[PDB]
């Protein structure tokens, strides 16, 4: 293959300007005040959405050149969405500041690698800051904060996360579903997630959403591991007689048991799920009793009143009424156990968390409580067709992942403030030498772009916003849906610490590399 | 796939003038004075057609930035259809009046974000103004009106809807099938509708429609699921060579199975077809005896004498005159069941009414004895080719839409009067800012729409005829067909609440979403 | 697909192009004096036809739009030979004139469908007219003469069919062939027609014709369906056994005897058919026992001196010499039962003619004797090469298919005479608008249209023709061969009732619905 080789300004050029379209592109959709895009789709109605990401993903360019910047910032887009599941447009824009100024920095004298590196000691030095500058959450009203602003203001859906995380717990499970009807609804279900996926994917039963799902599914629980065959051909008989699913959660599967499992399931269809048994040791044995005790089963391979897998029983096995199984987790939701046996291994655990004052004992407690207890929550998101139903559940998902991110580590202010306020943290660096300096000041100019922004969206000067911000209290920053300056912790504009330095720590790590390029390569476009 | 950006007015243009030429074509067709679209066939005679949803669907674009508005007024369009039934034109004007203010009041201070809260807002006011104006219906004549004003004024049909509904009763099956001679005629036939879809789009076996029709098909029942490809090729190789259709009724088909029909069905042809079992548990099972028996075949799978699916013999299946499935509901209708077995479960279910006194029960049972005694009734439409005999199918399958949705919730003021009266319902509206009163303003210009069309086709000027309307009492209006004001519920000129609300809110929902765009990406054309 | 879409006159003027395009190659062979037209033919030597509906069906354009008007008055002419079997080309220069007259008189304030309405009354009161005016046929003069004026003028075929029908009665059966010799001959074979097809398309022996034809088979009866493979293998071992074919008439055959029927067949190779029973309970037997003594067999399943099938021996199947089957009806033409059997049966049903007077019974035992004594006659067409061959046996065609529709209902005065007379009657209707009169209007001003066509083609002028022929008396016309004003009825000049009357109910019936288009889409052509 022919291949063209571009050296010095020009590729430089050429790949600034498919930086430059793609970010024009991405930052319509920034701040409270953003506007939506319409992407065209190949097999039917075009998508509207306003997600950074989103957007970022599905521009290519004809241009061998641009399509080379474009790449990049769509990788920018991409990790940052993975990391955090926010912020993508805030990364973008980063990423973009960035290069243009390594881009206009390159002379003949410079080393871009001293730059680059000096861009990074800034970039540390920020994110310490920031972290520094972080606070916990302690009330729901936080909560109900946060999901507010991560759904552009859409409060409803901020009073739904709140009411759910409050049914469920703030480590509870959360799941977004398209609705049928005009509203949102919120329905609790039970359940547990005790973070184990699927042995063999040969048990997925559908080819939407890659997950093995079955109704009224037996219990078959196992303390070791599942080697002789024999002891595992009645179970699947009862489950075929009854004509039941049948769902196995041991230690282990064996080659031939596996095997064996996966013709049954090919060949005459028993819907039969193997997964990994959680847990370790002592843990182990006490998950397996309490999901003996909340569908009604029995725990096979213990010591103590040994029962063989060989003599299985329908009696002997619990039922579940839905099972969602993932590679990367499973959920058995109803179960059928007496409440008179959960009550009292709840006592029982209730007691022991105040036998021993341990971290390890108690947290394994707290857990086993949570599991029993809080069960699953499920959103639905109403609407009346097709396209807005995926915008707000586009929304919904985001402000979710900003709702787990704010709760897993601290708050800062939000509208861009937040790095406003960590300029003054750069002035304590002392530079090697020249192009550090460079570097850290090419970060300095970077850090005002995410205010100028939300304030340009809004269509006010940016310049002036962010100028009148720097001269105020600390506290003090623009509500740019309103149009004043006004508290941002009291107004409740906050976003998380995670989101904020995952995209600035992904745009500069990308964006340095990016401007110290000297030669490009691509292939000559064929006929 | 390289792809174009598009930003600014530009897009916003295009766009504008793919709706504005899709809704020009669409609205030559509303009114008592409307007229015909002639869409080219490409296996045949071109089809003529008065109906909003069918001319909207078959005009696609070139280029590729006129084709968005084109889509999205489509699925306007299709939603319109689906949830009501009638009322697509209405729905397309008023998506395109909403369409065409919302681009016009964008500006750079504008939030187009808060014009579509505001729009929303308006519009639920509206359509909880028209829910407090609804009246319900009463007597056969209103239900004559109904259809003689959804049928195009056509007396005929809206006499013989109001005689079936009479006779087969108010909640009765009622379906329309081509007929050889030139009137109309109505019969009554016995049979049931399980309501059920199928399970896979490729035993479509027709062009038009999206419908699946055998006649003289054999009934094949199971109780469990099929799951052995053995136990479903006896079964196959006995359609194969009676040379006759074939329907399963299974609680469902897996994927091997599957595979398997629509692999048969593809290469040797045999009209074959699986559909989902209805009912659930002993509900389930009633179903599945009530059709075995009416087409005198026999249930597989249950406990109690059990048959196995792999030695069926023919004998062990029963037969139907017809089968119509569709993706929503299906029916068999002229089984060949003997009168002693039907007759004898009828008397154990009205014995069983007697039995239990309780809502569950009996309301089963009623569903049951509906199914096996009422019956349905088949319109046959008249014509001399077939252009004439599928407008006129198409006007009754209107009227009989209609007519449902008349009889399922209350009558307004037709003509278009019904949302000219809401009008001062917007005025106690306080909009929180700028922009809602932007959107309240849109909504209130755009509810004159309908009425200024309808006057526009009969070849008067719109703007006159709606200022005399609002001029007027509450009960008077304009009649279209002989150009005098009249009181519409004298004269008959009535349409169903939910057909209007409907229409009005898909509209809005989907032109308000799509008036925030600001850009616009779609792929470059290839060779 | 892309699309174009036309609105207002364009797309009118382009299908009145089409249409007049159409219709100018089509008339040209109406009349005594009209003209043949060549299509070239790709498989061979190019076809020479005077048929309307033959050239008709053979012009396709290439512009989408005027093609849109070509396929109409295809499904115009078509239908009009589909039911009536002539007077296509009347059916199509009636259906231009009114396309033109509507495309005319269509203004900004007119309403195309009362115009349709006021047509379809129109047209409503003229065939009732035309009714009234209607005489039976009496003489085989008359019938000789509707031969010859179908037939173009050709005096030898009218002489062929009247004694055809003269010999095998006037409801006898009559089919044509190709011939050998320069003349034409006319063959009188005894046989019976049953009015039943086979049951199964795999029986067919051929790839021309798509008929079954057996020679010197055997004859199997049964009363009653066959459903025992025991019942009836005996039959095949029979049949195989004397290596002759077997045909079998029972009530019904099920599927079991069916397929086996059809393995033997295609593997083994016997020459084995399955027909329906002709006739209703007694008339099934009747008729059953009637072919049996006209073959020389016996019926089987009679209650009276049951003969049962297991036991089924060579003498008791009848013998005919062969058998002609198709979809619609089966023939069985020279039986080989003895003549005593025949006459008697003449006798008795003779005698039970004069035993009771009532209209079932007397058709009954009429149709008997008509199937037992007159047979079938069957037509030879002779000539030098294949095209005057086929042209020959058009016209042929054209004159039996007229010949049946003036033996089945009356005859009115020919040359196009019989609508003018009909035009004061649509003096006597009342328009209820002015849209209605317009109809009404353009109908009258179409009912001259074929009188002025044949004078056209005659070399004179068409309106000076009619003026003459409406000045004059009631049985009044002109004789375009002969150019001079005569008595129609004295010299022959006559028309069926049926083929008018069903020629001006398509052509009103698809061009007044054509009349009231206003928009056209159609697809970009591909490359
Ligand atoms: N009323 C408000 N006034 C000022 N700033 C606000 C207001 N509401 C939200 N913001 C800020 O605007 C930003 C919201 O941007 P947005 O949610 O569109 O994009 P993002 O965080 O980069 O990621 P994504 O596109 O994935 O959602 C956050 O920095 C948030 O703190
Ligand atoms: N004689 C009449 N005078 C005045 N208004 C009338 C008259 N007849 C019908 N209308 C009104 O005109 C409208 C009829 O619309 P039309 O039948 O063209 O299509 P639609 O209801 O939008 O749906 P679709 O095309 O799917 O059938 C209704 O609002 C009806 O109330
Ligand atoms: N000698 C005649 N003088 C005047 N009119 C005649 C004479 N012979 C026949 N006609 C009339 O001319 C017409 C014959 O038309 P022609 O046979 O060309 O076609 P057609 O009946 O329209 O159908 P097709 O083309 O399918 O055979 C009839 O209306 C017939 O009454
Ligand atoms: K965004
Ligand atoms: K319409
Ligand atoms: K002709
Ligand atoms: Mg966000
Ligand atoms: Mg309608
Ligand atoms: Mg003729």
């Amino acid at each position: 293959a022919a291949k063209d080789v571009k050296f010095g300004a020009d590729a430089r050029a050429l790949m600034l300007q498919g930086v430059d379209l793609l970010a024009d592109a991405v930052a319509v959709t920034m701040g409270p005040k953003g506007r939506t895009v319409i992407i065209e789709q190949s097999w039917g109605s075009p998508k509207v959405t306003k997600d950074g990401v989103t957007v970022a993903k599905s521009i290519d360019l004809k241009d061998k050149y641009k399509n080379i910047g474009a790449k990049l910032i769509q990788d920018v887009a991409n990790n940052t969405n993975e990391e955090a599941g926010d912020g993508t447009t805030t990364a973008t824009v980063l990423a973009r500041s960035i290069a243009k100024e390594g881009f206009e920095k390159i002379s003949k004298g410079a080393n871009p690698v001293e730059i680059r590196r000096g861009v990074m000691l800034a970039v540390d030095a920020v994110i310490a800051e920031l972290k520094k500058q972080s606070k916990p959450v302690t009330t729901p009203e936080e909560i109900a904060q946060v999901a507010t602003i991560s759904a552009n203001g859409d409060k409803e859906i901020g009073n739904i996360i709140s009411d759910a995380m409050k049914k469920v717990g703030r480590k509870g499970v959360i799941t977004v579903k398209d609705g049928k009807t005009l509203n949102d609804e919120l329905e609790i279900i039970e359940g547990m997630k005790f973070d184990r996926g699927y042995i063999s994917p040969y048990f997925i039963n559908t080819s939407k959403g890659q997950k093995c799902e079955f109704q009224d599914a037996y219990v078959l629980l196992s303390e070791k591991k599942i080697s002789s065959i024999q002891s595992i051909v009645p179970a699947l008989e009862i489950a075929n007689a009854h004509r039941k699913p049948l769902v196995i959660i041991a230690e282990d599967v064996d080659g031939e048991a596996l095997s064996t499992l996966v013709l049954n399931r090919l060949k005459v269809g028993l819907q039969v799920v193997a997964v990994k048994a959680p847990g370790f040791g002592d843990n182990r044995k006490n998950q397996l009793k309490d999901m003996a005790i909340a569908t009604g089963g029995a725990v096979f391979g213990e010591e103590g009143l040994t029962l063989n897998l060989e003599d299985v029983q329908p009696h002997d096995l619990g039922k579940v009424g839905e099972v969602i199984v993932t590679k990367d987790d499973a959920m058995l939701l109803k179960g059928k156990g007496d409440k008179a046996q959960i009550e009292k291994r709840i006592q029982e655990i209730i007691e022991q968390l105040d036998v021993t004052t341990s971290e390890y004992e108690k947290e394994k407690l707290n857990e086993r409580l949570a599991k029993l207890s809080d069960g699953v929550a499920v959103l639905k998101v109403g609407g009346t067709s097709d396209v807005e139903v995926n915008e707000k559940k586009d929304r919904v998902t985001d402000a979710l992942n900003a709702t787990r991110a704010a709760v897993e580590e601290g708050i800062v202010l939000g509208g861009g403030c937040a790095l406003l306020r960590c300029i003054p943290a750069l002035d304590s660096l002392t530079p090697a030498n020249e192009d550090q300096k460079i570097g850290i000041e090419i970060i300095k100019r970077t850090l005002k772009i995410p205010a100028m922004t939300i304030a340009k969206n809004a269509g006010v000067e940016g310049s002036l916003i962010v100028e009148k911000i720097m001269q105020s209290s600390s506290e003090v920053g623009y509500d740019a849906m309103a149009g004043d300056f006004v508290n941002m912790v009291e107004k409740g504009i906050i976003d998380p610490t995670k989101v904020v330095r995952t995209a600035l720590l992904d745009a500069a790590g990308v964006a340095s590399l990016l401007t110290t390029a000297e030669v490009v390569v691509t292939e000559i476009p064929k006929e």
